[PDB]
């Protein structure tokens, strides 16, 4: 009873797409295309970020440098950072890449997590031609391949998946997978799981979707307050009330800030400034105050979107002057997370 234990109802969104030239053949994701402006006309030549030491695809700079997500020693350090933050579940981005380098990374992550008693669940992304049939096939593959790993997450005996952009699939399709009567149901099978869909817009649209698709719960993802109805924290009390009334699990997503203008220069309206951690505090406070049973954190290391709690350091190159953690130390967002985990556990 030290107040330092991992919390297993706290989920931190984790990305394993970073590479080094040495380990992966390229500085993967540190190099990144610059997205054209959706409202910016037809002849755009936006360019790319080369992913050199001076110029990486983030408005911030990692304390660990241009790391490889395949590097066992980087993984060990990340797991130690999870321990520091008291975040007991790593929610791994999963893009269905069906290649051996990804299979290797997933094994390394599970192994490194287990050494620190961290758990892993999968964040199922909108991969090409994703539909309920191949989703089932991939759920089967993941549970079969990893269900016996000691680090594989379970809640009251069930695996848990977050489904990004779930709303892109019709409720009549979801019901085949998620209804107890569905033609390809996972309910009452070896592959049953808590399915947590992405709540985006207004209750008028989202309430029937969640009910008719038979999702077990919902999350909101976006670190930038106000980006969607779901990511507007003043809605969370109301959202929790509905969740409780309808037997659903609400897992609001909290983040320390947002900025993606290195890769999306036209997207400045979505910037949310960290102000020495006050933004993080405000958002985490709203989640706890809503009376939820679980909280998700956006993100551990989505460096592109500037939502990361992973330690960042001050850096000025000839190419760019990076943002940093201002008056706070590089590990401030890890220790502040630990602080909020404590408060969460206090009132659970
Ligand atoms: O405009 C860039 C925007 O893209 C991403 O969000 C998109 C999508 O995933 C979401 O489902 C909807 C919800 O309204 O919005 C976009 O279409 C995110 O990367 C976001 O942070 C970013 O601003
Ligand atoms: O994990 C859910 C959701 N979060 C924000 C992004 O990480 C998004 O993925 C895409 O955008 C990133 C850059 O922010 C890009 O590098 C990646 O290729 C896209 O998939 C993700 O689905």
């Amino acid at each position: 009873n030290l107040g330092t234990e991992l919390d297993y109802d706290t989920f931190c969104f984790y990305y394993d797409w970073y590479g080094s030239e040495a380990i992966d053949g390229q500085y993967r994701h540190w190099a990144h295309a610059i997205a054209p402006d959706p409202n910016g006309g037809s002849g755009q030549n936006p360019g790319t970020i080369p992913g050199t030491q001076e110029s990486i695809a983030s408005n911030f700079y990692p304390q660990l440098g241009r790391y490889s997500s395949s590097d066992p020693n980087i993984l060990t350090k990340h797991m130690d950072m999870f321990v520091m933050a008291r975040t007991g579940v790593l929610a791994l981005t999963w893009w269905n890449e069906q290649d051996e380098t990804e299979a290797k990374r997933i094994g390394l992550i599970l192994d490194a997590a287990d050494k620190k008693k961290i758990k892993v669940c999968f964040h199922l992304e909108p991969y090409p031609s994703r539909n309920v049939q191949n989703l089932r096939e991939n759920i089967v593959k993941l549970i079969t391949r990893y269900g016996n790993h000691p680090a594989f997450y379970r809640k009251d005996g069930k695996p848990l998946f977050f489904i990004y952009d779930s709303y892109l699939i019709e409720p009549s399709e979801w019901e085949k997978l998620l209804s107890p009567g569905g033609s390809i149901t996972i309910r009452n099978t070896a592959y049953d799981a808590l399915m947590i869909g992405l709540w985006t817009s207004s209750p008028t649209v989202q309430r029937p979707f969640i009910l008719n698709a038979h999702f077990d719960g919902f999350y909101t993802y976006f670190a930038a307050t106000g980006f969607t109805y779901g990511s507007t924290p003043t809605n969370w009390v109301s959202m929790q009330k509905w969740a409780k009334e309808n037997g659903k699990i609400f897992i609001p997503s909290v983040g320390p800030g947002y900025i993606d203008t290195r890769i999306r220069p036209w997207n400045g309206s979505v910037i949310r400034t960290r102000t020495d951690g006050q933004y993080y505090d405000a958002m985490y406070r709203k989640a706890i105050e809503a009376g939820v049973s679980a909280i998700s954190i956006t993100s551990f290391n989505e460096w592109h979107e500037g939502s990361q709690i992973e330690p960042a350091v001050p850096y000025t190159s000839s190419e760019f002057t990076y943002l940093d953690y201002e008056n706070r130390e590089p590990d401030y967002y890890l220790t502040r997370t630990a602080y909020w985990v404590g408060k969460f556990r206090e009132s659970k």
